[PDB]
């Protein structure tokens, strides 16, 4: 409706609707309190600017200030995640969904790695679909650079080197070796994907809903679970082409460049066999969709 109104309630701070004064456009302000005692925004400033706008399913960027007792960045205006997607479509996506998902964000993880750059924090939440009217509502963007990395160093311009005990993005689709405490790269990116993928043609994973003592031991019984489950079992009843996918990016070694093209390659050669045609006619289409604001 009208700007400053709240329009989303983050983990680190809000995000309030803003209009852009060259072009009458409403736009998304993110805001993060100056307070924070684990700031975030900046460094995301940091890495959108060095992603840059030209790709596609990257929201433009505008601005990053100081606006009282907050730190502003200031972006495009994007739809409803995937996440909310898949809520409005009865939590189950269908094949010919989740391989137009696939392919495209195969293509936006690739770009994201050949600017130097890991992700680090793939789920539903994080992928946005461009609003309706703005013509872009069939763009899977990519959001929420804030835990992403460079893993090439822009001095010797060498990949980051190997090291284990470290910390622990989200429990649900990280890979196996982040679970271990690996250093996340390349390969890692393209397992949590995966997992989305198996996510939504399920409708669940098997390590969802798992009982713990503490936050640790609950990441301890999820990582348990995913080393436990086979992933003939995962797929089972699903193309075998998800499982060809799950066992290439698990068998990725550390600094190896994914081949995204096979990847993408597999699941379009799928679509293709299927019959269906990539007419951005996802489940959601058809629906109503949750729409930021209206003007
Ligand atoms: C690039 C980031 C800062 N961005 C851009 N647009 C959005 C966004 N748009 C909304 C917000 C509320 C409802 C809907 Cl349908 C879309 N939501 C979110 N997150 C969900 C909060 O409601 N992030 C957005
Ligand atoms: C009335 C308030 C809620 N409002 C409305 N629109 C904006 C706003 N819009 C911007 C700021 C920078 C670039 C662009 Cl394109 C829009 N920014 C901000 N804050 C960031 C710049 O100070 N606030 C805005
Ligand atoms: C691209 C830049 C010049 N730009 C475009 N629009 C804005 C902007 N929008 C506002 C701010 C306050 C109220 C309203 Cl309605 C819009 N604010 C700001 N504030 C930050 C200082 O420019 N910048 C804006």
């Amino acid at each position: 409706m009208r700007v400053g109104k709240k329009i989303g309630c983050g983990n680190f701070g809000e995000l309030r609707l803003g209009k852009n004064l060259y072009t009458n456009e409403y736009v998304a302000i993110k805001l993060e309190p100056i307070k924070s005692r684990a700031p975030q925004l900046h460094l995301e400033y940091r890495f959108y600017k060095q992603l840059g706008s030209a790709g596609e399913g990257l929201p433009q960027v505008y601005y990053f200030g100081p606006c009282g007792k907050y730190n502003a960045m200031v972006l495009e205006l994007l739809g409803p995640s995937l996440e909310d997607l898949f809520d409005l479509c009865d939590r189950t996506f269908t094949l010919k969904t989740v391989l137009m998902i696939a392919i495209q964000l195969l293509s936006r993880m690739e770009y994201v790695h050949s600017k130097n750059l890991i992700y680090r924090d793939v789920k539903p939440e994080n992928f946005l679909i461009g609003r309706q009217g703005n013509k872009k509502e069939h763009v899977i963007h990519i959001i929420d650079f804030g835990l992403a990395k460079e893993y090439i160093d822009p001095e010797t311009k060498k990949h980051i080197p190997y090291r284990e005990h470290k910390s622990l993005g989200t429990a649900r689709y990280m890979s196996i070796n982040t679970h271990l405490g690996k250093e996340q790269s390349r390969r890692d990116d393209l397992e949590a994907l995966g997992h989305m993928f198996m996510y939504f043609l399920r409708g669940s994973l098997p390590w969802q809903g798992l009982k713990a003592d503490t936050l640790k031991e609950r990441y301890q019984k999820i990582g348990d679970t995913k080393r436990n489950t086979p992933i003939e079992a995962l797929c089972e009843n699903f193309p075998e082409e998800m499982a060809t996918y799950l066992r290439y990016v698990r068998r990725l070694d550390f600094f190896e460049k994914p081949d995204y093209e096979y990847l993408r390659t597999l699941f379009t050669d799928l679509f293709e066999k299927k019959g269906y045609t990539f007419d951005y006619a996802y489940d959601w289409v058809g629906r109503p969709i949750p729409t930021p604001v209206g003007s």
